């Protein structure tokens, strides 16, 4: 392995001309490219070799600040919070206390709200092999109580990109981040990606309503049924659906998930500590965004695996707690593990 190089350069104003950084991380032809901005903590590009040991870029994404500025509604590589995915109605109820939230998707709210994470600017500082992201979400922020204290360090070593993502409150609170990549392995101008092969070590799934709210009941089997990733397939079909990853939460990450392009022979493995993870396939996308690559982006165009606690688990005590509280330290970390087959 050789020594990851780290750099930042200006990337742009958002429009109140707020100045944004691009960060890049390269851990040489071997390795990996990685840009991150501190813009919405936004993974604008990964670039790994294929088995030919040819350079591809792999992220969906934009080549500019003003296209993520205007369009954020794909959360395109955007670090998701303070909470990912849906709470139902808006509303949840923490120590006897109904918090109202901004309806942003229908009657719901998702991914933090108008305002989340994904659409602010982060401190950044660098560290040992990457980038830190620095930001406190303060008391009511979004709806949500409590000033959050967050940190999300981004490093690379080799063919691995690491997201720590930390945080501290000042009161109780809830707190699901994420990291909303979407890759396709065969490069983000290469069509749909829906002939990737996944596994998944997740023998349950959480079904839901029209709406993406989990339906009552415990997490469902996926033997029988189109959500049985247990053996390596290719995706196929159009899912958003969150898996029960086998294990649960745990406190090292370990590999849940294997991703495989069998034309350019790129492969992912992502390990996390996370009892769960959304599998979106992109089928909002329409043919009328150019991403970096210069293709415009249609249906399957990537798929995002994100990994996170249940979709609604502010409303629903039967999931692993997305609680925390004063006096705590939520940690999460994701790793993806670039290789060739």
């Amino acid at each position: 392995a050789m020594r990851t190089q780290v750099s930042r350069e200006p990337f742009g104003t958002l429009d109140d001309g707020t100045r944004v950084d691009r960060w890049t991380l390269e851990s040489g032809p071997a390795g990996l490219r990685v840009r991150v901005l501190t813009y919405g903590g936004i993974v604008q590009t990964v670039e790994a070799p294929d088995r030919d040991g040819m350079r591809g870029q792999l992220a969906l994404g934009f080549a500019d600040l003003a296209s993520y500025a205007a369009h954020g509604g794909s959360y395109f590589g955007a670090l998701v919070g303070r909470y990912a995915n849906r709470i139902a109605g808006a509303s949840f109820v923490l120590d006897g206390r109904t918090d109202a939230l901004t309806p942003n998707n229908g009657r719901h709210s998702l991914h933090g709200g108008p305002g989340g994470f994904s659409r602010v600017v982060w401190d950044a500082r660098e560290v040992d092999g990457g980038v830190q992201l620095h930001r406190v979400s303060p008391d009511g922020e979004e709806g949500f109580p409590g000033a959050l204290d967050v940190r999300v360090t981004y490093t690379l070593s080799a063919g691995a990109l690491r997201i720590v993502s930390c945080a501290t409150t000042d009161a109780p609170t809830v707190v699901n981040l994420t990291n909303h990549t979407y890759l396709n392995l065969g490069g983000d101008g290469s069509g749909s990606a829906a002939g990737h092969e996944l596994r998944l070590a997740a023998s349950r799934y959480t079904p839901v309503d029209g709406t993406g709210i989990p339906v009552p009941g415990a997490p469902a089997e996926v033997t029988g049924t189109r959500f049985d990733f247990r053996a390596a397939r290719a995706v196929a079909g159009a899912y958003d659906h969150n898996f029960a990853l086998d294990g649960g939460v745990r406190e090292a990450p370990r590999t849940v998930a294997e991703l495989y392009d069998p034309r350019s022979g790129r492969a992912l493995a992502l390990a996390t500590t996370e009892p769960g993870l959304q599998l979106y396939t992109a089928d909002h996308l329409d043919g009328t965004l150019t991403g970096t690559s210069g293709v415009p982006y249609g249906p399957a165009a990537g798929l995002a695996l994100e990994t996170q606690h249940f979709p609604d688990s502010p409303n629903r005590p039967d999931f692993p707690s997305t609680v925390l509280r004063p006096g705590e330290s939520y940690r999460s970390e994701t790793v993806y593990a670039f290789s060739v087959r």
